[PDB]
Formats: structure tokens, sequence, C-alpha cells
């Protein structure tokens, strides 16, 4: 029994203004809520503005990214060292948009996923696959490649206290959508590719859906077995949404 | 004349306890500068903090790099207004690390100078040839190709109140520095460069050596006529260090 984990990637999206407002809301909102974890990853500028906002609160900071080194001449870069410092605990890696626009590769995010776990701080590893490798039936090829590249090279054990989030590219229009099923097919695929090499680890793995949620099919998705919970995107700028999304993995998972 | 401008760009160096430390230190080591500006720029997550345990002082805040975007569907970019938002001023565009290891071009580079002047921040403009370039006698080909990416699609005015610094990346890790004659011979050409386009905002451009900036040799760079600052790495992250840069900063452009 996996407890579940909903997390807001807020984008570039954030203001001294709108971190107050939303994580005073967000507080109010989620008053009560005990049995679903709750993390949000604002503009890398405002954690610790956040962090210090969400005192009093059960919400949880992160991070939108991470670079590879610690320390040193690095003009630009994001240390997971001192994303530790300021409190962020849950960091998005390889998400859709960095793959795309700014093309990160699946080894490169495997050395983020590594220093992030020498650090002690919990990846949220994105995977998922475009629109044409859906069409040509690679979703297991894709997703396989993409954990492979940690699993092969750090080990099974490298996924404990791991979260992986599957984002369903190739339905981001409104003209495609995944279902339910699909989307627990896709899940139970990810956590048996890892079970082959250690059922234990697999089992512990958090595997959240990174595709569209909203309240109308919160809570089928998190009635699916394999479905740990959602990274939320334009959702979790509002608070009383967000939170309705967290009250459905609370309700589903108990 | 020039009015100096020192910046410490800490690079990947910083902590809670470590911007505590070195902003209350360098309030007290700044505290009786009169004749030179100073800004810093933190790690991205550290701007909010330092920028409140500056309040007070007359240093100013700034960043070490900018994205595209104001506000979308962006994960783990950086904004210009948020920047604007927390607090930072003068922004590191186009550092060698960047221009290399991300491999941003200049047009990028441009792109980024046009959105730091819609927000009104102060673009720090980096600019500067490899050894191989170095090597092949292009120094004065390189520098004003990278400048002529903003030059040539936004005009001189856009260096209104703008700050270019020059990074002789030749000098990195070859174990070898330019000598001040050298870093004054590029700086008056970037000066003159501009100066073909207007010859006003050329006087008032403010361009800072980008080079390797020590306590010890900060008062031989300043003593040229078209060096008006420094961008400092190392030294920006000791107190005192960064202040006797400063202090000659001051020292070498007073009246
Ligand atoms: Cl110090």
């Amino acid at each position: 029994m996996r407890h579940p984990l909903v997390m807001g990637n807020w984008k570039l999206n954030g203001s001294r203004h709108m971190v107050h407002e939303l994580v005073s809301n967000l507080r109010k909102e989620l008053a009560g809520v005990a049995g679903c974890a709750v993390a949000i990853a604002p503009p890398e500028m405002y954690i610790d503005m956040a962090k210090r906002e969400a005192e009093g609160s059960h919400i949880m900071l992160g991070a939108q990214n991470v670079d590879l080194n610690l320390s040193g001449a690095f003009t630009g870069e994001t240390s997971a060292a001192m994303l530790k410092d300021i409190g962020a605990q849950y960091i998005i890696i390889g998400h859709s948009e960095r793959r795309t626009y700014h093309k990160e590769s699946d080894e490169l995010i495997a050395k983020k996923f590594a220093v992030l776990k020498e650090q002690g701080l919990t990846p949220v590893l994105c995977i998922g696959e475009t629109e044409a490798e859906n069409e040509a039936g690679k979703t297991e090829e894709v997703c396989a490649r993409q954990i492979d590249a940690v699993l092969k090279t750090q080990g099974a054990a490298a996924f404990e206290g791991a979260v992986i989030a599957y984002e369903p590219v190739w339905a981001i229009g409104t003209g495609k959508s995944a279902t339910p099923a699909q989307a627990q097919a896709v899940h139970k695929f990810i956590r048996d590719h890892i079970a082959k090499v250690d059922a234990n680890i697999a089992e512990q793995v958090i595997i959240q859906y990174g595709g569209s949620v909203n309240a109308s099919n919160a809570a089928e998705l998190f009635a699916q077995p394999d479905i740990d919970g959602a990274l939320v995107g334009g959702a979790s700028l509002k608070a009383d949404a967000f939170a309705v999304i967290v009250k459905a993995a609370e309700a589903a998972k108990q």
C-alpha cells in the first residue's frame, strides 16, 4: 500500500504576490487532508519564500530541474546541494518540456537522477512518449529506454524512495485523451519493468500520472492500482482545483 | 566620466549560511565606499535572501542568467519578470561558461538582452574570444560579432545604461593572463566599435574587465582609461578581497 503523492508543477508562473496568496489558499483548502502527501515546485527564485510561507502546513517543497555540479565555476546552473539547503525535497527531472525545448538526453537526465540520489533528495523522474511514438506502438520501448538510463547504470536500488511521473505527451491535444485504463496499462508496465530487476523496489516506487487530471477523471485515475498520484500542471495554480485533486487521491487510496 | 561598477559573479557557490555571512561581511567592508557601484549575483535560489540581507546598504542585486519567456509552460526556466519582481537588477548574459557548456548562441544572447531591456533590467553582456580564436588573431572579429548580435538588431540605443564584460576566455586554464595593456586595447576596440554607430552611447557604456581580477591586480587594470570596473569571479566570495577591488576602482576613477 503506497501513500499517494500529488505534486504541483507551477512551471514558469510565480511572483512574490502570487506565492503568498497561493500558498496561503492551499493551506486553507488542504485543511484536514492526512492521507495524501502534497508537494509544490515554484520557479527556483521563489522556493525559499514558498518554504517559509508553507510553515504551519503540510505542503512540501520541490523544484523544476537541477544541473550536475554541486559547486564551482558553473555560471547560471542549479546545484542539488543548494536545493537541499533551502528545503526542496522533490525535484522534477526530465520533464517533456526540457527533453524537447532543451534537448535533454536520457543519459543527462540519468546523471541528474544520480546527483539527486547522492544528496538524499527525491527525484521525480518524468518519462513518456510522443505523438509519433504512440502511433507507432512504441510506448513500452520508449518508457523502458527512459527508465533503463538509470536502472542499467545505477542499479535497481537507485529507485528506492524515487518517484516516476508518466507523461502521455501524445495526448496533449484536445483531440487525444488517455483513459484511466490506458494510463493504468502504462503504469503497470513501468512497475513490471523495474520488478524484473528488483520486485521489492518496484513495489515501493511512486508512479504518478502526468497527463491532464481534472475533478471528473481523478476518482477513476486514482482508482487504478498502479497510479499513485499525479504531477499536476495548470491546475496547480488554483488552490481550490489542486485541493480537489489531492482529496480525490486521499479518498481513492483509503 | 564613467562611474565604475564592480560586480561579483558568485557562480555556483552559495548556501543560506554563506549568503548571510558573505552579505554581512560585504556590508561592513563596503559601508565607507562612495565612488564605485557594487552588485552581486548569487545562485538564483538565493537572490531573494541576499536582496533582503542587503537592504539598508548600497549593494545591488543581480542574477547569472535569464531565459526568453515571461511566463507559461516552460518547466525549469528563468523569467525576466520574476528576476525584476525579486529585486535583481544586473543580469549576466552570455557568460563564457554558458556559451561553451550550454551552447548559447550569439543570437540567443541578443534575444535575452532584448527581453531584459523590455523589463527595465540591466544586461551585463559577456563577450570574449577562445584560445583558438586568440591564436588565430580574431579577438576583434569575435568581439565585434558578439556585440553586433545586439547592435545590428536593436541599435546602439540598446546599450543605454547597459554593461559589457570582456572575458579573455583564452586565459582560462592555459596558465596565462592578459596584461592590463592587452585588456585596455580590447576595451578601446569595443568602445570604438559601438562609437561607429553612436559616439554618445559609446562614451557612456560601462565596459567591465571579466578576466581574473584579484586584490593584487585590480589597481593596474583600473588605471586603464577604457576599463570601467570588473565582473569578478573567485574573489567575490571573500568580502575582504572583493572590497579591496571595489576600493581600487573607486580610487582609480575618483575626481
Ligand atoms: Cl567573507
